[PDB]
DNA sequence: GAATCACAAATCACAAG
DNA sequence: CTTGTGATTTGTGATTCG
DNA sequence: GAATCACAAATCACAAG
DNA sequence: CTTGTGATTTGTGATTCG
């Protein structure tokens, strides 16, 4: 369904990586910063979804 | 760690609703939300790409 | 007002404890803490303090 | 559990100084009793 | 639509007593 | 110490860019 | 959420038939 | 003049970029 959006501040290093895998071979960077969150809530915060 | 003690800052925007959880969970048991997408991101790559760590 | 227009803000201590029953309270519900500062005091002075606003 | 910091409008923080100055008192009991007062009243559930 | 900015909130850490 | 406050970091609506 | 690609389908134009 | 082919031009879903 549709979902709004929310500024974050991430590691630069970190964003970069991202950036460069994602130019390299298709994608954003939105795309995965949403993924890693989501990924990390289910792994620590699993009741929380 | 150098590098790291002087590393800055992208941002991003995510999901509210998965922004909203975190709001919470940092509120509730401490930490802050950069916390929170640092190690996320951390584990995510050391997870999927970590030749780039 | 003249005063509030145009001066800034100045830091101040609080009991921890009572600072995060707003900042919980925020994080799950709209605003932000120092908005929430901001009424306490301003009705803790036209309470106690009248005159001098 | 300590304390946090805020940051407060000054003229309001203006005003505490001055009195706290004037008479007794401490800026961050002020502020202290100021937000219990406030949970008191709005949030008196949160205790 | 993602990506980035710019100014406010929030916290840090030294200063003052 | 405890309290006071300027410096610095973190938060996010606003803006950019195509 | 517009700019710029890419490609095809009109539009052109000259000449042959 | 009438009409087929190839040649610029035009209008467009698709895609790039933030």
């Amino acid at each position: 369904d549709i979902m709004g959006d929310k500024t974050v501040r991430v590691r630069a290093d970190l964003h970069h990586i991202i950036k460069i895998e994602t130019a390299k071979n298709g994608g954003n960077v939105k795309e995965v910063m949403d993924q890693a969150l989501e990924e990390y809530i289910r792994k620590y915060l699993p009741d929380k979804l």
